[PDB]
């Protein structure tokens, strides 16, 4: 793990429109804070529905049939994602650190866990760029006839605070392999990473406005993006409720494409006959990772009565173990909740666990005189009506439920609007299989938990989201189908 | 044509459940016509959202993990749609009148070309059910991932009244190949084809609640499908309008998956080289099929000035030909339009095109002392501005306009919100394949217009839809795509 | 199980060509018996050289560029195949008593097992007849490349004795849905059902020489169909030894496509931890099945130390319930061998195995007056170095075999020149998985055996055979990639 | 296009295995030549059927399960041909300067054409490692089944002389994308661009015996591979005399994979509409690259009677304006042949023609005092049966032949043994569709010849070849089908 030598000065804070630093329209600018201090860091300029629709135009400029973007070969879109990645391996260590000073991540887990996932999904993203292929169809009568895989056109994407690098590579990296133009919404929270990034993409070389980051709020910018009249699709990474927002805009504006990725009440289920050890460790960093700030959180842990007693012993054990600081500092293996509003969510919730009569085992407090800080908490003898249970925490609280009945512990992991995620620990094969056929939920893990790659795809079922993202069908959601029908003289086989 | 040989006696009219038939829960009953004669057919079980949400119940039971239709093999759900096309190909005498007499469809169309399009599409929909695949992904780490395509759930399918029989199967046939189980709501104009043929998914030996059919209106049936918290899927085709009803309460209500095809302002492109017969009965067939109320209608033909007065000359010809009458009557070449509603908008359109200056050729007026009758009517020196440019028309009304310059042509077919289809007409390669790839359009039909069949993937883009139908890539949304991944001890290539 | 209620008369017994029936051009006959009894069923036609080439000129000029069968729509040889699968339905009853007294197959398994096998396989091929789809391809540079998925031209097809009718369908079914023609030559041994199922074909309406079957020798008209100059691609079934003559003609002639199915000596392995009684049955079904002539079978047992004793004991115990007899004779449960020649190989290897020290459990030799039955045999304490441990029985003799380490019965698992096939029993999750990894077998069974359905591929590792039959992939084998690549003036995304 | 500014010295001479250079187990070498000057350049270590054993041993030892290539990432497979790319874009120069003085090649082709194709193909195969997927599918009954695409094993590759370094990528990198290891032996005139790339293997860090290089000759280590009991599958590139002896050997010896790329006589046709001179240039340089040393030269051109005239004329004034002598100097434009046997049967089937009637338009004859050089030579008025006609040149050698009807031209193109490729030169959209879906041959190119890219699929039809190089499809024949079905309690869908 080496380490960045110099304390970081911060270069780019500006709206980013065809390869060139914009001012806001209206002049004004935001804070942005490390939460870990609570210090601000720089001023960000504020875009608004002025700053979008500059961005769009330029955006839909550089779509124009035509135009660089639209000319150039599926290989050199391909050659040109990755360049960029190997200009995000160029500035790994300054990226790790902006992402752990701004978004209050373990440094250790920004350098080697957040930084290989952007560039191993932007190489995985410039492969497909040449192999995006449609069909050619023995269609009735006497005709020819077949696909092309098109690009959609101005994509609207609006990425998280949780994982800011990560999620706008997730989206611009599919975005651009299959020849679409983007302009980029980073969170209010966590603007400085994607506008690093903004700097290599017009250093890679891509031509002026196929990317585009317009930093700013998000009833503001976000709600520009959601209702305006020349964007083709947007994507949203977020809370529930304002996934449901964007989807009512699109309806009401221009019918343009959406796809969410949003919360999830993730269930584990542990079998009597499973490994232990493996389960404790899999379900523990499942729910504490970068301070349960993980949409695939595994908030809901069913462990069969006859070993739920020395499950929870093990995991109280393993949950006593963290020392709690700056996640810059070595040997700290906790940082900082995003915010107060978050902050003040999981407390709130932490104090509703304990009043409906759950039983806290350890943690279940604030520490610390600043920076947003939760102590790891676990509650065992947990009933699914309370609001632990059916809540999104978004912060480092496990919680431990029993069952005896599979049967019932199936129709309890299912009860939920959320559907993102679940992970179930046994040994059997026939378990594995048919657990994992009847939990309505997008991505099963058995005997591990969290393990997330770009070759796989990623997705909620229910209220946890619309679509998917990576791996081969994640692709299908950034082209547009188009079929051509040619009258021919004959058909012949 | 064959023809029956006894008046029609209609027999299905209630709501559809659990392959058992059902009275409103409110008693009310609402009237059926023939829009070629205004008069009564039959009174029809009024649905609302308490009929709807007995449907949802059946099912969603109908949809549990370890029931019948779950259980049974793929290969054995396509046994059942290919028994059911077996039944629609013995009940096509009745259900070609069935759809002439309500819809107002040529009775030669209804039967040669809208029954035959039915039975190939479920067939061709019953060859998918064993061949839907996931995928084995050679994920990074110590893992097996593999992806299961699963159904979705629960689908709500809102069918239009402009091809109720076609449009049933359309929706059907792709959510049963997949597994998902579906509650139909068939157009207020046109219930009676939908309830004939769920008569026929009973005597297939479809499990109950597999299909459910509640026949309605749409702001009271049609909203409560979309509104529903426990419907999966949504798919709708009507008016642009609607479709944004639908997409807005689909948000506010569970992010329920929406799949919309909506309107058209579908160009053709004549260029100078055309073989200009074959564009002409072609262009003329594309806006005049079923009196024009097709969203498909090639409602704006461009035809370069070297062959612009030879091209209207030869269309006004060929429009002068038809014969109005009953649609069941042998020798009629154009039926009525389905409702007065309809009728209004036809006439409201046509008197803006000779108000705002452009030229009446032929018709532009009502026909008879009842049924909703349009003279065929055709307008040249039709400009972009004139609301006969802009507003799908939905009648038999065809549109052609000038250019010079093959730039400029491009740009003013994709200066619309809509993008349905187009046809280009050349002989030239180059030009057929660069067009095609210029023109922002779901479907391209090249020196031809209208062929639309069950093996090609057909939808909008922009405000004409959301998703595709039919061909592989239609079946993709009616699966939800689950990964699965099993922690290994080593992984070996 | 419903019986034929008269005695069989065969019909057809001549050289299919054409859509009619010829003598052999020699004017010679063979006869073909019932090896239940030992007496001659019929007389049938003998092709040669002569005949064969006549079958490939009618086969060549029913491929010819604006045939019927090269014109019609992919959707119409879908029909025609479904069409062929209700005929073969209709005739259950006679084609499966035809295919016991000619095949010497139990009459309730060829019944309920390969009928319903040859009919499902059918149907499944129907359906891709129009889903075979090629590419649009994102070449570099000023073009629009695609591919047609095409078929290759004329199919020679050489069907084994042991599954005739299976096996018949297994060839024609892919080869006439991808839209080749083909020539079939059936086994010597089993003409009979190859040549009803050619009256069938003719009756569904397939344009005529697009299916000819040419009876006859291995040596005289298989080897025609081998080394003929103007058959585009020979399909094989049978001996790993004529495999090897097949592929050699083919070489020397004009480099046709060669797909060969062969041979195997196939392992199962069951560990400490499998349910025995599950492994037992399934390793029992594995071998004896249609008295063990599948290449399939499962002819090498590996069981863990500690459970050895116990498998072979209820192995034996199971092994000796048959009822040898007239496999037409109802509470039958086993058949005889196809004739004298396997029959003498079978006595043979049985007697070496005696010899070099196996332990005979059961059987051991031959039972009754007349017909070619072999006593179900059992050997234990079978070492790798062994004839019977080498060399393909093809006959109801069962190996079981002892291992202690899994690294170790891996190693001996795949130390052969077979690879078709091998079973896993297993109750772990990574067993299963990494045991089915490490296997160069084409198929492996997990806690099953013998489990071949139309929706897999199915084939050979090593010298078991080259490439795949069934399932999305084995229709690759029939078609003939194309490519075509046009240049455009701009190439647009 | 930049120049090596040092004469180049050649250093890996040697066999190559397990990443080490050997000596030959004979002690035996043989020369190699520059084919401008017919002097030695090196001596290079003769491989013969001992170190073919030797590389086969390393090669198997390297695939084991639990190696290190077969347990790395599917990922890192990609990621050490991406590097391997990288590597050989740096040494552009040396490797482009060795090809034309080794090869005969034009330099600026060599730099500008050969060395971007291998770039540009190996970074095309490293996309494809982690993206190469098999199935899950939905079988009947209460299984689970998938498929693994799984490596071969040991792959046996033949490299030709005509592209040395071009063909070595072709294969290579679809193998070792797929997981394979292999065992090259490069053409005997051409070694030493292949033990360049060899050196660059070991520097980019894939694991010893993934690639072996065996020098030496085609009847000795040649025969010793397509002969071998453990490789696993044989591709060679070559002549279809030794293709036929390649496929005879592996018949007879373990039913390895066979795939062949051979020999050519490839049609035009130019109809009556084609851009004259459009077609005459690509007609010309699809017969006279790289001395018409191509598989697929453009050796019979077939021109419409009307324009037959002009396009002879244009051609010979074409052809005259060629620049003979030593490939590495400036300004020349047409280097020498491969060898003194290639040279011999260019001049004696030149003189063939004269006889036989065609009539010489310009050359016919050789040039110079050394080197191996062959004026160019058009031929007009030639008739489909003379020799030039007939039998593959391999030389700088065009052939105008002439039509009136496009039935009968279809069938005299159709009419050979040959099938790699044809042109179609037409300004009509019914023409290209229909003459490219009639002519047997597996690339057309219409209106353009000689268009190969790395994302399109390669490979003839007939005596041309089996199987196909690059694209998606290619990419088929380096994997091996592996099905896995797993009894599970119940399935549901
Ligand atoms: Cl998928
Ligand atoms: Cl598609
Ligand atoms: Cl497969
Ligand atoms: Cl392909």
């Amino acid at each position: 793990l080496p380490v960045l030598l110099t304390d970081l000065k911060i270069q780019y804070t500006k709206i980013f429109i065809n390869n060139e630093w914009h001012d806001s329209v209206s002049g004004k600018k935001f804070p942005v804070f490390n939460p870990a201090t609570e210090e601000e860091l720089c001023q960000v300029e504020e875009g608004d529905k002025e700053d979008v629709d500059k961005a769009v135009k330029a955006a839909r400029q550089a779509f124009q049939i035509g135009s660089p973007w639209r000319t150039m070969d599926a290989s050199e879109r391909g050659r040109l994602l990755y360049k960029l990645a190997d200009l995000i391996e160029r500035d790994r260590l300054l990226l790790a650190t902006m992402e752990s000073m701004n978004g209050g991540k373990l440094y250790s887990n920004a350098y080697l866990n957040d930084l290989a996932g952007c560039i191993k999904t932007l190489r995985y993203c410039a492969g497909w760029a040449d192999k995006i292929q449609g069909r050619t169809i023995p269609i009735d009568g006497n005709f020819f006839t077949y696909t092309r895989h098109e690009p959609i056109g101005v994509c609207g994407q609006i990425i998280p605070w949780n994982f800011p690098l990560v999620m706008l590579i997730w989206k611009i990296g599919p975005a651009l392999s299959c020849g679409n133009t983007v302009v980029v919404k980073p969170a209010e929270q966590t603007p400085l990473t994607a506008l690093h990034v903004a700097s290599l993409i017009k250093e890679a070389g891509f031509p002026p406005g196929v990317v585009n980051i317009v930093p700013g709020y998000g009833p503001t910018a976000g709600a520009a993006i959601s209702s305006h009249m020349d964007i083709d699709k947007v994507a949203f990474t977020g809370s529930t409720e304002v996934g449901k927002l964007i989807k009512e805009a699109a309806g009401k504006s221009n019918l343009k494409r959406v796809t969410l990725e949003l919360g999830g009440k993730s269930p584990c289920i542990v079998l009597a006959d499973a490994d232990l050890d493996n389960a404790v460790e899999f379900a523990h960093h499942g729910v504490f990772y970068h301070q349960g700030q993980c949409c695939i959180a595994a908030s809901r842990i069913f462990v069969e009565e006859s070993i739920y007693d020395e499950f929870v012993r093990r995991s109280v054990e393993r949950a006593k173990k963290y020392i709690l600081g700056n996640p810059l500092t070595p040997g700290v293996t906790q940082g900082p909740q995003i915010d107060k509003e978050q902050y003040d969510k999981i407390l709130d919730l932490i104090e509703s666990g304990k009043k409906e009569g759950a039983k806290l085992e350890c943690g279940g407090g604030p520490w610390g005189n600043k920076g947003y800080f939760v102590q790891p908490t676990v509650f065992s003898n947990v009933t699914d009506e309370m609001r632990i249970a059916k809540e999104e925490i978004f912060g480092p609280v496990q919680q431990i439920m029993k069952f005896k009945s599979l049967d019932d512990v199936i129709k309890r992991a299912n009860n939920t609007f959320y559907g993102l995620s679940a992970g179930v620990f046994t040994k059997d094969i026939d378990k594995a299989i048919t657990i994992s056929s009847a939990l309505q939920a997008g991505t099963v893990w058995v005997n591990c938990y969290g393990v997330v790659s770009a070759q796989c795809p990623f997705g909620g079922f229910k209220m946890s989201g619309n679509g998917r993202e990576l791996g081969e069908y994640g692709f299908h959601e950034y082209t547009e189908v188009k079929t051509v029908t040619v009258k021919i003289s004959q058909k012949n086989s």
